[PDB]
């Protein structure tokens, strides 16, 4: 009789099945594109013969119940919370569930887990045969369904201009379960007018896209307007069913396959320097089977004040030569996938929400791994007593001073470049000896990778 | 192909093969009495068969639950599964000779809405899902154009 | 200055090697699989010394060559000529040089002989060490080529349904000799279109293929509905080629082995009356070094109105105990052999083609061994003016009506079946005697082996 609607439909997110509470479950912010459901594989006979009679005959049987299939599409809304004021996405268990398959856990280091200043979610713990189990909750109108023991296949983030940012979900359940009876009251679970307006206080618009392109071969940073881009995280997810012939199966668990995190950048070719043309002669000149590369795709732009945006961190990634797309006005097409350090070390990237960024917060953390810790800016080189030279067979130990005063990370090397007339340790005590009448300079750079430099060219002369 | 779908007029669409096509010059019969006559269009357009009108009987055989399902949209087809068989000779090219029907199959899908109301299309579809069984046996009686006390047209 | 394409080869069968006419030569049809040529052997003489700087090299020597190999499939297509009006097969003297090693004589009534009914084959007359000899001519488009004294190695005919009726020849020849000189116009000795309609007027399908099968120990005939078989009639031909060790040498002469023909068909398990599951059952349950079964493969199928058809009669057949082909549908393989009667006695089986055959015809086929010669179908045993009883020391000699009127073989047996009241003889004058108060029967026979029965219920009494 009363026909359910697909536009007052809401989906609710659970790791557990019973005593859903506050920190089990939550109202997702869907879109309209939602779509489930769960077939089957079935069996045809027929039966072939050369007699006067022929047998047309087909029989048909019913084998086993394929993976229920669940997809969504969601905003991306970082915000921090009252109750516990540090930034928060909404959908905070879908991020834990397509990174580690841990136990929830916001104050760890490993997984989708949150800090005082943004919501960073790294793929470190992910090493597993099976990843954090979910149970998709859909409420249309009354009646209640859920998908048994859900994992997140992929994410499809989506990051173009002229479109708002959004994030696509995809995965694969058990089997699809309709429900009877209120597992629990969709109003104190769903989220209350006051966080509503918390969320939407922060919006991540893609028209303000900003990339990092930077190898690590060279340190050839590139200044590339992005036209439009995508990167997905895949997990390759299949389940397992078992075959029995007298009676029906359906899946039982599954076996996380390959981790895979590719994306696809379109971008304008420039004839500037550090442009689109440079970065792609470079690759088409350069043909090498490795490549390490430093992107950081920034999603809604950087400013000065705080301001919503989404981050990419691939420290090792590998770019494919890139095929450059003929249109109306030239915009070459480039293809990335972020390679680990090592196959089961993890740290294949690393992810940054929030609606409080500054440009120190994003540079922080593409360098250090948090938008909470400082890393060194600026370096310069301190002689021990504002010393400008040094004469033959004299001992000078190097000081330095680093930038912010806050800086986590505040130890340099020392090393020597240009000339050669003198040495340094790993302290910074700069030796001469005789036969050292030449200019030297001197080196430092901390460990922390942020690019920083510390030089200062000392006139070593040959003394009195 | 048999088409059921509301909004869309009764129709069946025939599809199948022959030997050889052959062009002829010569009137095989003349086509004014063989054609029919406008006497016996009158009382074939007298009925038409509107899909409009299409109500479902389904029946279970090993429980008698039948079902109340308001139809979206269906369509049933009769498939023969004819192969024609030729000849390979190198020399001179082949036409068909004859043919073997193969195996008969009787198909159908029939979309309709979901109900919350006994005997509905939700409880059809969890009573399928829960008792999940092989083989099948139902009573399924497609009635086109629905049906009236007094005589109307229907398939 | 040309290239030669497989697809216009054209094959004729010749009995003379020169004198080309249309009785000696004829085209056979053949599809893409046909191949043929000549193999060499050869040997290397290696020294193996052991010592240091050891000899190494090697020789070869050309010293034999093998058998020319020739292969080829044509499709079996009976029809009737217009010249002679009896129905003969277009590749009539290969069925000859495959059964008998006489000169060919289609009016006979050994080997392959026509008839204006079917075109018959039987193997009667293959008591010799080298058969009826070919010599296959190939046309690859301009260029000539024969094999020399070719004789017919076997023939395998495949029952695939769904497919049309084939036969596939193998042989072996003395030699491959290329001609460069024409030895006939193949336009005129080549099938011309009146007859090409005529062929392709007439095809046998292997779909419609009913079996005939029959326990000759217990008189039980099976409906087996075939699912896919072959037979096949092989000579086991071995070349024989001389050693000289100074010159290379081609086979001279060859030797006929033992003439076999074997079967094997596929077939549903069937709980029906008389169906597969009963002649296995039957098969494992008796368990006997020898059985004595008639199988009679009729391909084409059997039609009241005339159609075309290939049959295969065996009269004693050997058949294997059956086993069971576990597959998405349970079947069984009935692998069969036709043995002799005795050793030299031939007749293993025959073969009748024909694109008429009416359900009679082929039936006084398979029972009287020609489709010409029709064979009785159905007795009712008369008495010595419609008498319907007996009394004690009273002679009753019966007589018999047979159909059709215009059946060979008009006589029968007469035998006593129920009771002990009555004797016949030969003639058939039953006599009787005192005492007897019993009901006593009376049978009847045909000599043909048709399989008719004759019987009459008399009531003899011990009179008034």
């Amino acid at each position: 009789m009363s026909l359910q609607l697909l536009r007052n439909t809401r989906i609710f997110v659970s790791t557990v099945k019973t005593g859903h509470n506050k920190t089990n479950t939550q109202e997702i912010l869907v879109q309209d594109d939602i779509s489930w459901g769960q077939d089957s594989n079935s069996t045809d006979i027929t039966v072939n013969e050369a007699g006067p009679r022929p047998t047309r005959g087909s029989k048909r049987f019913n084998d086993s119940l394929n993976a229920a299939e669940w997809s969504f599409s969601t905003y991306i809304l970082p915000y921090k919370d009252k109750n516990t004021s540090k930034q928060i996405v909404p959908d905070y268990m879908l991020w834990h569930a397509l990174s580690s398959g841990r136990a929830i856990n916001l104050e760890g280091t490993t997984g989708a887990h949150n800090n005082a200043t943004n919501f960073m979610v790294n793929f470190k713990d992910n090493s597993y045969h099976e990843l954090a189990m979910l149970h998709i909750y859909i409420l249309t109108d009354k009646t209640w369904s859920y998908i048994d023991s859900c994992q997140i296949n992929q994410a499809e983030v989506n990051v173009d201009i002229e479109d708002i940012g959004r994030v696509t979900w995809s995965g694969n359940g058990n089997q699809l379960i309709p429900l009877d009876e209120q597992p629990f009251d969709p109003d104190q679970i769903g989220i209350d007018d006051e966080t509503y307006m918390t969320i939407q206080g922060s919006y991540i618009k893609n028209k303000l896209t900003i990339l990092k392109i930077k190898d690590m071969d060279t340190n050839k940073s590139y200044d590339i307007p992005i036209t439009g881009g995508t990167f997905t995280i895949n997990n390759n997810i299949t389940y397992l069913t078992p075959n029995v012939m007298s009676r029906v199966t359906i899946p039982i668990g599954s076996f996380t396959g390959a981790f895979e995190l590719t994306g696809s950048l379109t971008a304008y070719l420039n004839d500037k320097s550090l442009g689109s043309m440079e970065l792609y002669k470079d690759l088409i000149k350069t043909l090498k089977v490795v490549n390490r590369f430093e992107i950081a795709l920034v999603l809604g732009g950087e400013y000065d004040d705080e301001r919503p945006a989404a981050i990419l961190v691939a420290k090792q990634a590998h770019v494919n030569i890139p095929t450059i797309e003929t249109d109306d006005v030239l915009g070459t097409s480039v293809e990335f996938k972020a390679i680990p350090s090592d196959l089961d070390a993890g740290d294949e990237g690393y992810l940054g929400f929030s609606s409080k960024y500054t440009r120190t917060t994003i540079n922080n953390l593409i360098v250090n791994g948090d938008g909470a810790t400082d890393a060194v800016t600026a370096i310069t080189v301190k002689s021990a007593g504002n010393v400008t030279t040094l004469n033959r067979s004299a001992t000078l130990q190097m000081s330095v001073e680093v930038t912010p005063s806050s800086a986590r990370n505040k130890e340099v090397t020392w090393a020597i470049t240009a000339g050669d007339a003198a040495t340094i340790n790993a302290t910074g005590l700069l030796r001469a000896d005789a036969s050292k009448t030449g200019a030297v300079t001197v080196e430092a750079t901390a460990k922390d990778g942020s690019g920083v430099k510390g030089t200062k060219v000392i006139t070593v002369t040959a003394g009195g």
